[PDB]
RNA sequence: AAA
């Protein structure tokens, strides 16, 4: 049993506990293969044992085998033929993966290469590399592989950053991990930037870094300082690296400015190199959303003519955008609720119903997005079903997860309008009287409350 | 990646 106890004390792909769901593998290939090409990056070594570990996952060992030795190959190629102990990942997976092909004298060879390094660099330990190098990479292929790794990935950036407090490379992957985790938290309350300073370090650390730029540009913005990160967003647009992933975010930027022309114009030319991007179709979605929104305001709600054609591209469009996000990630939980949204603008309830039907069912990582999920659903419920008992049933879920956000106050606000209406038409139903009660105990007013509980007791 |  040496092989395999020496092969998990191994740092590589097989021993990170990535977790790859198979329902999340095809895009997950698609955006490996999308940043194969597209994002410059000093190093491409991460990247390419990526790829060979999910070649592995789908049942292409041989396939995988070939992007092991690319990733040798390009090691050499673009960095004068130097040793680099990163070179410990290809390794690490390698041994691996002979050792699942049954080519054991092999993964024995590789063993020995892993371990002859370590005692060279007076490692501690006899396979596992302690090195930031080797940190950086771990955390980058937990960024890569879903929301579910952020805290992890984050971690393995900060333990670099807690040696070495100006490490470019770390400070990047921190700064990444902690924007997309501040995401998470966006809509909660009193939810902190803590991802600005970071990303702040960031840029200053990597000046050539557009990608980074971008992110700044965004978290700027969601601050209230959408000038200052007008600029960082103009800097990453005139240099040519990961131009196309700086027009996703770019483009995220204009939208919400309200440049929505500019923002189709930037992602169709992303959409051109990386047609699968499930990122690129819900922007463009709502892209098509907020011309919508612009369309109906212009002609307060009665579009004709000409108007009412534009207004049914851009639903129409936004309907084949959603549907193209989710049929490639079908996980993508928001891309499905702004699908449900946009078929109730177009007036088939019955899709509308079987997209909320799907998102019910679903366990996203950030557990919040329940929350919106039985907000819209109850609103549909109320206003497209005219079910009040169903609306009630959602509001309620909405506000039993009990996180402060913008969607559960929302929900409270929509539940106390429609129990109000129905106490209008009845003002002694009983369950609409406690329903009351509860809403003013949420809000604070506990003699409101209950009086309206008492009330709703002497009935019965 | 909605918000
Ligand atoms: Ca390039
Ligand atoms: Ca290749």
């Amino acid at each position: 049993h040496q092989v395999k106890d020496s092969l998990e004390q191994l740092r590589c792909h097989f021993t990170w506990e990535l977790s790859i769901d198979d329902d999340e593998m095809p895009d997950l290939e698609n955006r490996v293969l999308d940043q194969i090409e597209f994002l410059d990056t000093k190093y491409s070594v991460g990247i390419h044992n990526l790829l060979a570990y999910v070649k592995h996952l789908k049942g292409q060992n041989e396939e995988a085998l070939k992007s092991l030795k690319e990733a040798e190959n390009l090691m050499q190629e673009e960095h004068d033929n130097q040793a680099n102990v990163r070179s410990l990942v290809t390794w690490g997976n390698f041994a691996w993966m002979y050792y699942h092909m049954g080519r054991l004298a092999e993964a024995q060879t590789y063993l020995d290469k892993v371990e002859n390094i370590c005692k060279k660099l007076s490692n501690p330990f006899r396979y596992r590399m302690e090195c930031p190098e080797i940190d950086c990479e771990e955390g980058w292929a937990l960024l890569k592989c879903g929301g579910k790794n952020y805290e992890r990935a984050k971690a393995c950036f900060e333990k670099v950053l807690e040696v070495d407090p100006e490490n470019p490379e770390s400070s990047a992957g921190y700064a990444i991990s902690a924007y997309r985790l501040d995401g998470f938290k966006l809509a909660t309350k009193n939810h902190k930037p803590f991802s600005l300073l970071p990303l702040r370090q960031a840029v200053r650390l990597n000046p050539d870094n557009g990608y980074i730029k971008v992110l700044l540009a965004l978290k700027l913005q969601d601050e209230g300082q959408e000038a200052e990160g007008e600029k960082y967003i103009e800097e990453a647009l005139a240099n040519m690296s990961s131009q196309t992933y700086v027009f996703r975010y770019a483009a995220k930027f204009y939208r919400r400015k309200g440049s929505v022309d500019k923002a189709l114009e930037l992602l169709k030319k992303a959409l051109q190199e990386t047609p699968t991007s499930v990122l690129l179709h819900h922007q463009i979605g709502l892209c098509y959303k907020a011309q919508m929104i612009q369309i109906k305001e212009a002609t307060k709600g009665q579009p004709r003519g000409q108007n009412r054609e534009k207004l049914d591209k851009m639903i129409r469009s936004a309907i084949f955008h959603f549907e193209s996000a989710v049929e490639k990630k079908p996980t993508f939980e928001v891309a499905h609720l702004d699908l449900a949204r946009m078929y109730i603008e177009a007036g088939n309830h019955r899709k509308a119903e079987e997209n909320f039907q799907k998102l019910l069912c679903m366990k996203p990582v950030v557990e919040e997005t329940m929350q919106d999920i039985h907000f819209h659903y109850g609103r549909f419920q109320e206003f497209q079903k005219k079910s009040d008992v169903n609306a009630i049933i959602h509001y309620l879920k909405a506000i039993k997860i009990e996180q402060a956000s913008l969607t559960r106050d929302k929900s409270i606000n929509s539940l106390k309008k429609l129990v109000l209406r129905k106490l209008r038409r009845k003002a002694l139903d009983l369950e609409s009287l406690s329903l009351l009660g509860f809403v003013y105990k949420l809000e604070g007013n506990m003699n409101e409350a209950e009086e309206y509980y008492e009330r709703a007791e002497r009935l019965a």
